[PDB]
């Protein structure tokens, strides 16, 4: 224990913002267990990957070139700009040559390597160039694209820091409730409360007991012993005792893994501090909570025994056949009655035919039967038709949620992930890292499988990397057990990566602390002060002194690197929240402009949901890709950095939707139809450039129709879109009445060129364009399914209902037929020209003069 060893700690400590090594609140040491069992899937990880390729992180795709980018390549080539000094070269190149085959036949024209002007994206390696992004980006983008010959990155700076029974119990279960301890109690005193233990499992409850209610005071004793009908013999791996307390509603809960992570039955006594609350993913945590002053705690008392160890295990009727397709076939959502459950069981290997049936099928065990388990595990030894499945992200998803909890059927979703190339991961991680909340120990599959595509990727582990921080920020109930995976992978990314991820906390604290102060400035009117423009101007100057870092990688886009910031042109947004408005210079100088890197960092709203969201934007935009579609999405970068703060992209040459009507119109609801367009063409002089600011408008406007119908929060107020001087439009802050679909107002269809009810040529283009979308999404009818419902069992901070996710199910009219659903969808976009500005004078009314 040298000070050079208790240093590093100290500073991964801060890099991850929780210290992983306290051990005040654990009943147990699986979380350092946990940070020992991953020192070594982290130097497999390290020891085996290519220290170049992974110093340039190349971005790759060997998925097919989408309709859309090949009719934009003339035959089979393709130009590329390249720069040394201020020299330039143009050259047509072989569209399918290595970066390899380019640079020699570069040096016959005019140790080195090729990189996009301005960005730390180098094109490098064995693949086709037409495989690269960064191309694929430009083609769409109709950019030039620009690359500079600089030398290589050296390895050298990722360098890595120097490294008894058993099932047999036929007793019951049991647990003594001694009482509860609530160094306080509620205003409204007068209560009643008693304690309910559940034997949980996947969300589901196997057996339950309760004590006598009694008046709620400061301490409430009982001393009850409550017996299971369950066997001990029958508790499988991964059960949780859930402890729960109700209040004459449920008020507080807490929860005991009953086998531990050596396969040793809990024994003992247990002081658990309880969470409080105000369904969802957190009740299902291992965690205490850490507040022990203010905690509501609970005494129990569990058998105290040797030591009962788990045991590691070692044709049809077709009338029939027929019934049991009908339940496979049915949509996640569907429950699973007590016949369909047992036809399921009995016709195991049967519906192990099938891999949609999994999800299903794994749901009709009985995981409360040791007898039935075996089987299953049986059931699984052979996985043939799995394991040569074609890979579906959706099944996959399914395995990974609440409703499963056994390790190997986890393991199995997890051995299908394995075969996902990068650019897959980066689709899915975010909800791959919420998902490790629904794991009911600390090392799992899920969790091996982020650390080694993390180690294994710079730009998976760059994400990784904030996906977790922003849980250890303002999680307590998983901040632990993310802190333990952070780590892990702290201790493998190499010295590079963790010196950038320090400029980047610096730069983040600094500024949130600004961000704060500013606030603090006017907490209830829209006035920005003229003191309040000096003040901040000032704190940036104090700051940008030689504290603030001079440069740092931009956490949401890191190939891209800021440099200072300019005063100038900072300043508070005229909004509520008072949201800081940041402008940065590129800190490279090969960049080819001086256009600024714009952030906003934001207090008050919760930014998770905007990730979620923004990302599972994203998803559709692949999903579009697939079915061959672009539409002209634009899911800006948005980090949550901690509880109610983060910071979000700020897209060039756009404004809000309100603002263009405030400006023509003014400071209330008459709204004109005409202004949008008047706004396009203004911004847009040269015909060809506005006649091509149209069409991006009926493309941007059709998918966000689509994907925030899907979504169900296509209901939204004007100044929550948004548009660019390109025509791009895009929805933001994602933070008894009348209602609609989506925003399809007055005057977005007159941008289309349609004043009346009267089609016209752009709307035409615009309804089949929607369709279009729409149907390609329903292709994926189940992968939003389960992505819907993991974002409210894990984004939403109050409990969500089955009735909140079925919404998705509804909207993606699920059992009908693709020419029924054509219509609903034409349908809703009527009534949107049935209610013209309704909506929208109404939410001006409500938003704006606080009716
Ligand atoms: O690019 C912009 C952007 O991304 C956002 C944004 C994103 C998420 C939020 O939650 C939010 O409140 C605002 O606002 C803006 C506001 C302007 O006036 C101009 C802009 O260019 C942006």
């Amino acid at each position: 224990a040298s000070e050079e060893t208790l240093a590093f700690q100290r500073q991964l400590n801060a890099l991850i913002g929780y210290d992983v090594t306290d051990v005040s609140n654990v009943h147990d040491d699986e979380l350092e267990f946990t940070r020992r069992r991953l020192v070594t899937p982290r130097m497999a990880e390290v020891a085996g990957r290519d220290p170049k390729l992974y110093a340039m992180h190349p971005w790759v795709t060997s998925k097919p070139l989408p309709e859309y980018l090949l009719k934009k390549i003339t035959n089979n080539c393709v130009f590329i700009v390249i720069h040394r000094s201020t020299t330039s070269q143009t050259i047509k190149v072989s569209a399918d040559d290595t970066p390899g085959t380019i640079l020699q036949s570069f040096f016959t024209k005019m140790d080195f390597v090729l990189r996009v002007c301005g960005r730390d994206e180098y094109l490098v390696g064995e693949t086709p160039i037409k495989n690269f992004q960064w191309v694929r980006q430009c083609l769409k983008n109709g950019e030039e694209i620009h690359l500079v010959l600089d030398t290589p990155p050296d390895p050298a700076l990722d360098e890595v820091r120097k490294e008894v029974s058993l099932w047999d119990c036929d007793r019951k279960f049991r647990v003594k409730i001694r009482g509860i301890d609530i160094p306080v109690l509620p205003r409204t005193a007068d209560l009643t409360v008693f304690v309910e233990a559940n034997i949980q499992y996947g969300q589901q409850v196997l057996c339950q007991r309760r004590t006598s209610p009694k008046p709620f005071t400061e301490e409430v004793l009982w001393n009850v012993w409550l017996e299971f009908s369950i066997k001990i013999k029958d508790l499988p791996k991964g059960a949780l005792l859930n402890l729960q307390i109700y209040c004459g509603q449920l008020l507080y809960y807490v929860n005991l893994l009953l086998i531990d992570h050596r396969f040793l039955l809990r024994h003992g006594e247990y002081v658990l501090h309880m969470w409080q609350l105000s369904f969802n993913a957190d009740k299902l945590t291992s965690a205490t909570n850490p507040d022990k002053e203010n905690s509501m705690s609970i005494s129990i008392l569990l058998d105290n025994y040797c030591h009962p160890i788990a045991l590691p295990k070692h044709e049809m009727p077709n009338q029939l056949r027929k019934q049991l397709e009908a339940i496979i076939a049915t949509d996640p959502l569907n429950p699973l009655t007590a016949e369909d459950k047992e036809l399921l069981w009995h016709f195991r290997y049967e519906s192990l035919k099938d891999p949609k049936a999994y999800p299903k099928l794994f749901s009709s065990v009985k995981w409360g039967q040791q007898e039935i388990v075996a089987k299953t595990y049986q059931l699984l030894a052979k996985r043939e038709v799995w394991d040569q499945s074609a890979l579906d992200v959706g099944l996959t998803m399914q395995l990974l949620d609440c409703n499963f909890s056994d390790e190997n059927v986890r393991a199995i979703a997890v051995q299908k992930l394995e075969s996902l190339e990068d650019d897959d991961v980066l689709h899915y991680l975010l909800q791959l890292v919420q998902a490790v909340k629904f794991e009911p120990y600390h090392d799992s599959a899920l969790a091996r499988f982020l650390l080694k595509r993390g180690l294994r990727n710079k730009r998976i582990g760059h994400f990784l990397f904030w996906f977790l921080r922003s849980e250890i920020a303002q999680s307590r109930h998983y901040q632990q057990r993310f802190a333990v995976i952070l780590e892990a992978y702290l201790r493998g990314c190499g010295t590079a990566m963790l010196h950038d991820f320090t400029q980047q906390v610096q730069v983040i604290d600094m500024l949130q602390k600004v961000t704060i102060d500013i606030k603090s400035l006017s907490a209830e009117k829209y006035d920005v002060s003229s003191q309040v423009i000096s003040q901040l101007k000032q704190k940036l100057e104090n700051l940008q002194n030689l504290n603030l870092p001079q440069s740092f990688r931009v956490p949401y886009d890191p190939g891209l690197k800021a440099g200072a910031l300019v005063i100038e042109k900072c300043k508070v947004m005229a909004s509520k929240k008072k949201p800081l408005w940041l402008e940065f210079k590129c800190a490279d100088p090969t960049a080819l402009s001086n256009e600024t890197i714009g952030i906003i960092f934001k207090h008050g709203d919760d930014l998770r949901q905007d990730m979620l969201i923004l990302q599972i934007l994203r998803i559709m935009e692949s999903i579009w890709e697939t079915e061959s579609l672009d539409l002209c999405l634009l899911p800006y970068g948005c980090i949550s950095t901690g509880d109610k703060i983060g910071m979000i992209e700020i897209v060039k040459d756009a404004t809000t939707i309100a603002k263009i009507q405030q400006s023509t119109v003014g400071n209330t609801g008459a709204f004109k139809d005409e202004v949008l367009s008047h706004w396009l063409k203004e911004k847009c002089p040269i015909e060809e450039k506005f006649q091509a600011a149209v069409e991006r408008f009926v493309y941007s406007c059709a998918g966000y129709c689509v994907a925030t119908f899907v979504l169900g929060i296509g209901d939204r107020h004007n100044d929550n879109i948004m548009i660019s001087e390109t025509g791009n439009l895009f929805h933001i802050d994602f933070g008894n009445k009348e209602r609609v679909p989506f925003v399809l107002t007055p005057d977005f269809l007159f941008v289309m060129g349609t004043s009346g009810k009267k089609t016209s040529l752009h709307f035409q283009k615009f309804q089949d364009v929607c369709v279009k979308a729409y149907l390609a999404l329903r292709h994926h009818t189940n992968l939003l399914i389960i992505l819907f419902s993991m974002m409210l069992m894990t984004g939403m901070p109050q409990l969500t209902s089955k009735e909140d996710i079925e919404y998705i199910r509804d909207a993606l009219t699920v059992g009908k037929s693709e020419e029924d659903a054509k219509k609903y969808f034409l349908d809703q976009i009527e009534v949107c020209r049935d209610k013209g500005w309704t909506v929208q004078f109404n939410w001006f009314l409500h938003l704006v003069l606080g009716i």
